[PDB]
């Protein structure tokens, strides 16, 4: 609720005249002052920081909503005959191909004071208590025939939600908020952990016996979660509280994908899959992307810009 | 929100007489300038941006709210004797026809600074985690006869929704934003990569054994999903951030669309179906269309204008 | 509902001149005072208090609603060859991993008087009665046979939603009131206090028969509920009602959570999963965080002040 | 609807001069007069009364709208060895444990009128016939086999919402309202009423053949109403009556509680559960919890003040 | 919709003064004149009639809306050793009990015309035409066996709510509505007119062979209906048409509550349950409760006083 | 839609004084001129009409809109040995009783036009069609065994809503409008048609062997429609259309049931139910309920008078 309160009236004389001009301005207790800014990073992972400044008169001190839109490309990189004997990993040969894929998204954004002791108050992205439903059903039963059967049964169903990623704030202190973002599982339900006696790990395993080219084997494009084939794009909500005579702020805010190795190979019959974890991928691939974007916050000014 | 906020009266009088004429004007805080331009290309594929400027007086810095409607059509083209044996195209015989369909569509918005740096903030059509719903039921039960049968069932049930289509934001930075759209599968559930030993690929063969014409047996219409019997309209939304003193932007839409062949031939004894990738059709098809529509901005007079 | 009551216009005049200004200012019922603080501890709990003050004309006593926004961070530890054998704890020997995990988050927040009485009215979080939905059925059924079958069943299923965590109001006087969120089960269904006597306690058991690491055997990231992998994130309000004279208040809040032990063993075939409660963990891994954030009420100034 | 009625215009004049200040009051049909008070009890139960007096003009009597809000605790509490044989009550074996637990929760808002006739008008926690679902199935069916197969079948679906709680106003008079809170059944389906054989009472029996201390299998925390691990927060509404010439009346908030004992006992073989009525609890345990809470409520200074 | 329609501007002046003060009014169509009183019984029945007095200058007559609160407790009364044999009423021997529970309610209002006639136009409680759902399936089946086996089923389901109580409307005229209230069933699906060979009737057979108490064996709490173990509260709205000259109207709102006797006796073997009409349980009892509240309604002062 | 229009300011001034009182009045372009009335007939079924007359300064005719409550009782009555053989009805013998129930209700208005030639536009219950959900489901089937199992099932699913009682406006003119509402089913599904050979009528028929009183053995209460235990309240609406020049109108709502007799007869083994129709009913029970209540409408006092 945002009343008008009160309206002062002043007006404007000419020389030696009557008024020639009424300027009348209604005084709101909330004030939004917007602004926004924007910046890239090597690996083009986009971050925007859109603050709006809440100029309260019935407040002790400046607080800022601030709204954080980050685009994390998932850096979905396909190499030719990864692995396929050892460490061996030659481009020649096409028996074998890897996939470096984003298994765990992680976002930092950090407060760092400069003038006046700036806080985090609260962070919108929060982990909720995620409920499931469950049915449990008893059953009995007798029969007749002509002898007599007697039946007993008991069921228990289960039904949640499933996201194919879950985002968790792991961090939230007066001076950073850190959220992850780990996969979970894939809509067939195959998890990175997953193996098969046989056939290795199943994620993205797109044909079972395929004559086809281990890339052309693997799932891509919709047929995977839209964070792998495109990217991650979290909406974050962070209110700041800060003290009335507050000039300058910096927000820095990190983002850190590790991607893991989706191995593809043809064994002498049968398609394979192994999942190579981030910390065994080689170092020429970076599997690891950790990088922040700087914005100054003009408290006085009231303007964010890409430092 | 936008209060009233204040009010400004002005009077204009006559010549040597009393007040004539009352000029109320309220001051808003945002006041929104519409501007809208659309431009063509060689193949009929529209491209329309309707910005509205946000001049804020709360604000330190200029916004615009861009809105991209986008018509790409389909270029579902017909061709008769499409490669019934090797690469022989003659237009004569009639046991096969290919049908050239928009696989991929990519859409890319680039902002191209003139004056000032300005900044894409935010793209609305952002990848989401998209979730299903899992059911897990546990069932026991017993048997009375007259001996004793005992059974257990594990039963998991995966409901989600498949859109024909897929759109991933597979790019996004302050000057550039890049949306894929790929086929993901078919009503019935067939998918590019699919293939039957005996039938091959099965996403448009409107009959199993049908005596017709190879185009009449090709499903077409509303058997097929509308991005490829039409044409892909997607609706986008880019938030543009830019000095106050700008004076001049350039915005270029490049729409792409990447057409695959679906041959169905005419054995022996029965129908087949085989999908040849983008990159193997031959070059006379035009099966990658990739064109550009530019826009120029005035951020002073608020105007789009198609270059 | 909050109208516009009144209006107070006045004057303000230059030296022996005419109205040079108006002055309106409407007089409201109700009027928010919004003023917000936080604290971080030692184990980066957060803890933010948002009190709007409720000046009213029409009251005899001042209100205040505080809102609290805390973040327990879950403490998930892993402890490397955690109780093998005994109460033996080499990091080398890796047959056995143990992980601190969450189970009960305990948040108190406390109302001391400095001036006067001020109480506790009313706390949000309040225990609901939590409804199931019951579905009857009884079953008649008759054969033909051709001697004659007959069958009579009985089903009753019960449906209910079932949170990982439950959290119960414990205590709510005038001057404290205290919270639990205790783990209920995970997804899967089992609890902490489940035992198979071949397998133990399978919480957090990803595979059954893995050759895998321990720790890469115990559930992380999105397959456990957000409050383990992640932190808590409890909203609380409380509403204070104090007299007229109130200068200032004190408003503790108190955050604890007590850590379990889930010791993921190899045996000679088979995993294990083994709780160890919270009074049985050894002090040094720190089982049980128990800390406080302080803050100053000044109700005659408004303001929240960490203290 | 509250509309505005009319206006009264006062003008402050200076001495000697001309209007310095212009008082406009706006006159409301409906004024809402808000006071709010709370008071504990040696046995933390507290009590919280909200009265909004509606000073309405189009009226020939005062009125008051209060809401209650209470916390009545659970006073879950354990007994070591209680009543392992006959009424023997050692700390020493335990082989046997209680669990004092709410059965029936009881609340009292009592009027007493001091110099005019006040009365209770409604009371908003009302009794509801409770409806259910009924789905009476009737099919036929005949066979070809081929000799003929004749069936009948009969099915009736009884389906309803069960709380865990069932809170009935027992008393509604002008001077007292008297509202009943008992408990129903566990989630499970088990009622204090309940008998096995062998079993005894399962209410909230966790494991049917455990080696844990006996309170470890007495079902706590998530696994039971969270009236019993928490407490009871009934929110009430009483509308109050007077005549025009009302000054004082008092309001009496009475909170019970009465307890039995759910004891777990082990057998040579099997646990056991006996629920012990409040009557039959001994004296010791305090299992009939009785409190009240006064509040003077001014008519005239439109207050509540605990007495 | 209720219009500001027009103002009247008054205004007071001082002793040979420039105007003081500025009185506004302004003047609606319609006028709610609110007035709310209330009455108790002996027997303990609320009845609360709040009247708003519609003042419609658009309008012939006076119009009131009336809304009538009541509160008839259930005299769920339980008798010890009630007609074992006969119509020996020992209180001695506990082999049976007997439970007065309410059946059926009957709520009369009266209006009772003084100096003009007053009429009843509407009364809130309206009977509804309920409707069920019917679902009707015709199946078709054949077999291959290897000789063909051929099926035909029949299946019609009835879904419909069936509330424990149902209220109708079973008069209405210009001075007197009365509403009934009958008994339906429990949620077991059991009625007062249900009677088993051996069992008897077992609406509130709690045990079926339990060593128990009578009164333990009886269902009362929360397994039985609110308006059984608490009370009935029917909320009731009649709209009174009157002259325009009209002084006084007297209302009477007459509670009836009919009560039946359920024995719990215990013979030799099996529980059995007998219903005992209103009619046939002797005067001591008090089955038929039959009182009054009566209301003055002032037209002229517009007020509701009981009388 | 209703703006405000324009608004008209007059001054009433006192004698050779200044303005001392200021009429603001709105000319708005709706008016509602509000009117009700009602009527009582012999056997008590009451008739209420609420006239609201649309003043609408941008019409060419007067409109009224004119809501009709009805109530008509059931007149539900029992008769002692009702026709146990052929036309005998003693009330001795009590083998047999009669039921009268209301099958169908009967409702007329119809406009009598006076001085100008009023006409009736439109009528609220209106005869809608009523559309059912049909599912229609083919399935295949193929065994294994190890010869080879076929199946083909046909289903058809009809799913509808069906009310007691349908009510269907069987005319509809300038000057009358007549609805019936006849019975259809009870919620067990039978017809006053449907017969079993050897059970009668099943209607009403409580038990199929019961040992009580005929009329204990009739279906009352809740057991049946609300509209045969109460009585019928059908809300109508009807448009009344008349010249400018319209003085007085006359508007006779005429309110009709027709009343069967089910017969419950006790034969030597077995109950039976027979249902006797409106015209074979003896004119002594009064079957046919025919009566009127009259009104008139004066549009220019815009007044509802029962005459």
């Amino acid at each position: 609720d945002n009343p008008v309160l009160g309206t002062e009236v002043t007006f404007e004389k000419d020389e030696n005249g009557r008024i020639v001009k009424i300027i009348s301005k209604n005084q709101y207790r909330i004030t939004i002052y917007n602004s926004v800014d924007a910046g890239d990073t090597p690996n083009d992972a986009s971050v925007s920081l859109d603050v709006d400044f809440i100029d309260d008169k019935n407040s002790g001190e400046m607080g800022a909503v601030a709204s954080i839109n980050t685009f994390i490309p998932s850096g979905l990189r396909y190499v030719e005959g990864y692995k396929y004997k050892g460490v061996t990993n030659p481009i020649y040969k096409n028996l074998s191909a890897g996939m470096l894929w984003p298994k765990k998204y992680r976002v930092e954004v950090v407060n760092i004071p400069i003038d006046q002791a700036t806080k985090i108050i609260t962070a919108t992205p929060n982990n909720n208590i995620k409920e499931k439903q469950v049915s449990d059903t008893i059953s009995y039963g007798f029969g007749g025939s002509v002898s007599i059967e007697a039946n007993l049964a008991y069921t228990k169903t289960t039904t949640y939600d499933q996201p194919d990623y879950e985002t968790s704030q792991i961090k939230k202190t007066t001076k950073e908020a850190v959220w992850d973002t780990s996969f979970v599982e894939t809509r067939d339900g195959y998890t990175p952990n997953s193996w098969n006696p046989v056939y290795g790990n199943q994620m993205f395993m797109r044909g079972r016996y395929s004559n086809v080219s281990p890339i052309d084997n693997i799932k891509k494009g919709g047929e995977v979660s839209s964070l792998i084939s495109g990217g991650f794009s979290p909406k974050m909500g962070v209110v700041l509280a800060s003290p009335n005579g507050t000039k300058k702020s910096q927000f820095v805010v990190r983002v850190s994908r590790m991607s893991d190795m989706y191995i593809m190979r043809w064994s002498g019959t049968e398609w394979g899959g192994e999942n190579e974890i981030n910390q065994n991928v080689p170092k020429e691939y970076n599997a690891l992307m950790y990088e922040d974007v700087k914005f100054e916050i003009d408290w006085e000014q009231r303007t964010v810009r890409t430092i």
